[PDB]
């Protein structure tokens, strides 16, 4: 896999933020990733949703450095967004939002899949504190 740069455009909620990536806008979908959303035509405001669009927020922001990583499979979804693991000044956001107990391992779709073991190994570690979702 390969970390590339990109620069922050906007925050969207916790799963998704906008990118420019080699010159152009993008979407960027966080890969493995489910958290409880702000906006959805389908239920609302979820508990923790609002907590998770601003832990994401926070975190691209005050970065001075983003990387967007692409797995190995398919790198845009049905809807044109791009399916990345997102680093914040080396960290990646994925994994910091599960460990949080701010979203859970979700949307395995091999092969995109590289880094859900270690994904998985946070939710535990949250689960086992009893964190936001786990609460
Ligand atoms: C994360 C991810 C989502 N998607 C699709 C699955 C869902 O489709 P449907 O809308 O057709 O059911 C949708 C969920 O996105 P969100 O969780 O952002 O709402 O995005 C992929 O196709 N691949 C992915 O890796």
């Amino acid at each position: 896999l390969h970390k590339e740069p990109a620069t922050l455009i906007k925050a969207i909620d916790g799963e998704t933020v906008k990118l420019m990536y080699k010159g152009q806008p993008m979407t960027f979908r966080l890969l493995l990733v489910d958290t409880p959303e702000t906006k959805h035509p389908k239920k609302g405001v979820e508990k923790y949703g609002p907590e998770a669009s601003a832990f994401t927020k926070k975190m691209v922001e005050n970065a001075k450095k983003i990387e967007v990583e692409f797995d190995k499979g398919q790198r845009t979804d049905k809807y044109g967004r791009g399916l990345a693991y997102i680093y914040a000044d080396g960290k990646m956001v994925n994994e910091a939002l599960v460990r949080q107990g701010l979203a859970k391992v979700a949307y395995v779709y091999k092969p995109n899949n590289t880094h859900e073991q270690h994904l998985r190994k946070s939710e535990a570690q949250a689960k086992k504190e009893k964190l936001n979702i786990w609460s």
